[PDB]
């Protein structure tokens, strides 16, 4: 694979097609989710010039620990959807790769068997029917030995997925969630997550400013500005659009994360230069897994480390710092 | 049915032709019939998250009586073309669903059958041949229980609707303008009717900001920004284009509503969040009706309903009044 | 014919494709050609609504003469290549408008003959050899009645229309430049133009907005705002996308017409709302001439004064100097 | 010829498949190499009228001798890949034409040999694993004669050319470096050139407004603004977007030049009015020497000269230095 787009070719091959939907769909008329790449594509980075790269790093260091790269696996549900080991061979190859994994709450494999593999894992928290149940889900991952809650606050219900709705699409009964034998998230369910964990409280799908600011003063340790992948409010704004001006507004108060239509290391390195820490990449790691499971993921996670130093190189940056300094142009395409 | 697309797809299928191209087409080269859907395709959302939403309602205030939505039927004459029951089909499921009806002057049932149906019906004025004549249907409108005078005040004369000259359309002769056994009206017609009603007159069809502040001058209770569906002027401005800049001017002095290609609740958020008290849909309300009579608006109208409250709580709106409130951004597509 | 659209399609099947090609032309890659047409494309009108009126006119004086509409037929050369009756059927079917027609300086019939037919003719000058023979040319054009000098000035050379080079075209041996039996313009040979006639001397080709300035202070009573439709220089700028800050800078100072992709009254009505005296229409006289002859120019300049005078009503605009006061939008298309 | 696309389709017609992605590709998706050209059609030119033309002369005086055109081939490696004579008939017709020929670090004929055509040769320097070797390939330019030092400052190393990857693209045994028998550059590589050589240090491959300040500071006689033709970074802006601006921040300290995209006279002339001292031209002449060889290298610079010379004069440009004083407006294509 010489691109993340020989990976979607290989899983549309492999996939059912109402998988194959339900991982790339979007809600409503799926503006959003076509947005998210248009957004990207009218970014044009400014590269540097003759600097020294005799010690060129992709390395970041966040929520407490080194990351080879500055991106994350981004939570996806139910991941033996897509190939029969699930999360653990995406698991396994994250953790070879030195990139974190986010474990989802609606993973179809539990939480601690995931975390067994290793790695630095992020658990991903949708917020339950009480905080009594929600605040031992996030009692679960830390005791697992999870590093960061990812609290998704896009979803007070899930979006209306056109294509799910129109193919019927279900669960096989041989794909579960396995953490399990929901209600909307307000800002009172994030105090209760932060004063019952030490762990950084990272708040996934802010697009307002002002949110961006609401989540440092209610101490969040990140933030990620996604419109969670155009599947949930169709029209909303992409992440990419909103995050130069969030990056503004909190001024290194915590960590500034974005998703979306993340495709290439040189997409990596836009996200960047629009002052992101690092971004999270979903659907492409669902595509290597469904196309060669854990070795599919490894091929997939390799391909964008060698994108990611080479964009950072010819752009004339020894580490990822260097690449947040660097300045954009909008074209058209 | 799962998008208001769905409808158009059906409507089309049974209509002839000819029927299709009178309710699909513009006029000239419906340049502004096209620039409605290209302008609220470049509106993003900026939702909002984590807001109380267990009291989520979609209802709003106007022209003094409760709506279940920010939304009316707009006028559109001659609705028995599309099905034999026509307008009191229409007016029946918009009285169901909570929705006010618009009676047109050139309506195929006559005004007072259809006011009969029950229901919120507004009545729209197209200014007769002299004024007396054209009093004489406001107060037939107000006798009958009409609630607002929705005046057009975009057709000095009907635009020219290149598909209508090209297949020649006429209407059947089973289709008449039942409120009969028209001149250019001025803001001299717009006096006459405000001192010849207590119901509040809504001026339809104002694009400049000019116009939309004389209307708040000359008493109108509302306006509706509108370029007439790109009926009339071809090359108009689309409604939602103007929005902004009206609200802005008019700053609380009328109710602005806004018409032209609303084609989901994601529009509708979309018109509130630039400022609109509510939209008028057209065309779409004549694909059900064509679809499947009564029960096909019925169906329409729930649809429309689940979209407005699905946008309104992924964007953090518990109210319409919050929804005003939101930000956008545009885009490219 | 129910828009202009329709006499090119009626002349694309009478022509020798080689004569559709050298009308339908323009230089290099055609950019200038179809920027003409997508600079239009991009404004929308703020029309007016609620205006009396009672007695809309399209007239307009201008050089000293009323004309019927804000337009006038552009100089085209060797009409003869389209109809048998060439400059004499244009010019008859433009007399019996009200339109003034231009006699070109390389016209195939004399610019005695078409100025004995009458109407208001204006004469178009390509610079001649020595000052000497194209004074005496002017002096034919006023002689015979001529009303104005169109002195093209954006034609040092022809620009490289590769269509024609293509095709190896060249004209028929029954068409000749009829006024027969050419050096680059300057600003000296304005002012001798100027100094050798009391005619109003027309500059057309000016983008400039400095030309259009030293345009007024060399004594103009016009300019044209040209790129000569795509024809001379290919990357030349739209006179559409000049004409406001042309419009500004002269400030009353000469008439400011504009020409390039004019296809519709709706195009009038942007034209003059971007401050317009009036329009030349090139192409589509000639697709006229080509379909019909005297006749369809005739039913072309019919077509044409429907267009502007809906345009204009449906604006709110009773005259064209309400026209130039309308407001513009630009949009996407 | 009447266009250099009518090149580029013979070149097509001749190369084998994967000799000619070599030429054409670029870096990962190709957005910068489809840019080069979208931001080229985004150009318009306002040309002024009435000017002096007597004396039209497009030749320019850059680093100490005269050009013909405001033009140099750029430096392309390996050209023997596309004609059996390579670099001594594009030279040859350079030369015969009086525009400079960069001869090539990667040269697959030795540049003591191209240099012995005569002309005015310029030498592309990579620079090679140790400053020794490097500086001797500047002094092995230098005694054969060549003008300038093009130092390619883009290459830390050579990007991601998926073309060639997929192609398994490898030079033929018959295609070597000629020269002999790499490390990434930085700021001190450029000052041991500089204090090596008394030619003009030209800096290829600046994009940056500070870079292009710097190269000033450092002493460069020229810039070539560039993204490699897309090649290096994919997503690096197009030059042509950053020229305006570097031209007003080195304010006359260097030359400053441009390449990418340049297809036509119409382009050298945008790039000029954009404030290029000179342009290169890579693909079109490899496209010309693959089509005919020497001879069609020369028919390329022939239409080149007539086109600039055309679209100088059609711009109201005497000279090239007129030509950077017009004014230019984005459109929208
Ligand atoms: C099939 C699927 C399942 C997802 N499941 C979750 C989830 O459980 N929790 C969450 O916060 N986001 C979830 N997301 C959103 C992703 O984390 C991510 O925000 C989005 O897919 C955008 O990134 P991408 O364009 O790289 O896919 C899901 C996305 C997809 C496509
Ligand atoms: C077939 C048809 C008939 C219409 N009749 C009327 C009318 O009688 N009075 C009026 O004010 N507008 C009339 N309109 C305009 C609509 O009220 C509305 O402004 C327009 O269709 C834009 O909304 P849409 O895109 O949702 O259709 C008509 C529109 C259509 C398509
Ligand atoms: C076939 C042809 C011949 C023309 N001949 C002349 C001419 O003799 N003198 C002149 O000033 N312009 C000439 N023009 C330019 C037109 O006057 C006009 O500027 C141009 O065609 C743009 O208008 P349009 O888009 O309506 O055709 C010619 C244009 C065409 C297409
Ligand atoms: C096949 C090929 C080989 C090239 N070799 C070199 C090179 O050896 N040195 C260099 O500085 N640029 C090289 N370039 C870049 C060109 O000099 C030039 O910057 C680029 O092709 C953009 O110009 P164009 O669009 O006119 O081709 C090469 C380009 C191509 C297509």
């Amino acid at each position: 694979y010489v691109s993340l787009a020989d990976l979607e070719r290989a899983a549309r091959d492999v996939l059912p097609g109402e998988i194959f939907d339900f991982l790339a769909g979007g809600s409503g008329t799926e503006a959003s989710l076509v947005a998210n790449r248009t957004a990207l594509e009218r970014v044009f980075v400014i590269p540097r010039m003759l600097r020294d790269l005799t010690d060129v790093t992709t390395e970041i260091d966040i929520f407490g620990r080194r990351a080879a790269l500055p991106m994350a696996v981004a939570p996806v549900a139910y991941q033996r959807l897509f190939h029969p080991e699930g999360e653990l061979a995406v698991a396994r190859a994250a953790r070879d790769a030195g990139v974190p994994y986010t474990i989802c709450t609606l993973s179809s494999v539990s939480l601690e068997e995931i975390a067994a593999v290793g790695g630095r894992p992020w658990f991903q928290l949708y917020w339950l029917r009480d905080e009594k149940r929600s605040l031992d889900l996030v009692r679960r991952a830390e005791d697992a030995g999870c590093e960061a809650i990812v609290f998704t606050v896009d979803v007070p219900w899930m979006g209306r997925r056109l294509r799910d709705m129109r193919n019927g699409f279900a669960l096989p009964e041989w794909v579960t969630a396995a953490n399990f034998d929901f209600a909307p998230a307000t800002w009172e369910s994030v105090e209760a997550v932060r004063a019952h964990t030490d762990l950084p409280v990272v708040l996934k799908g802010i697009l307002a400013v002002e949110d961006a600011r609401r989540a440092v003063d209610a101490g969040a340790g990140g933030i990620v500005v996604s419109n969670h992948g155009g599947r949930q409010l169709d029209g909303a704004v992409p992440g990419i659009e909103m995050l130069g001006e969030i990056v503004a507004a909190v001024s290194g108060g915590c960590e500034v994360l974005v998703d979306g239509g993340i495709r290439s290391g040189g997409d990596v390195l836009k996200a960047t230069a629009l002052g992101a820490s690092a971004v999270l990449v979903g659907r492409p790691v669902m595509w290597a897994l469904a196309a060669a499971g854990q070795d599919g993921v490894r091929q997939l996670l390799e391909l964008l480390a060698e994108e990611v130093r080479d964009a950072m190189g010819l752009a004339g940056c020894e580490s990822v710092g260097a690449a947040r300094r660097l300045n954009t142009k909008l074209g058209v395409v």
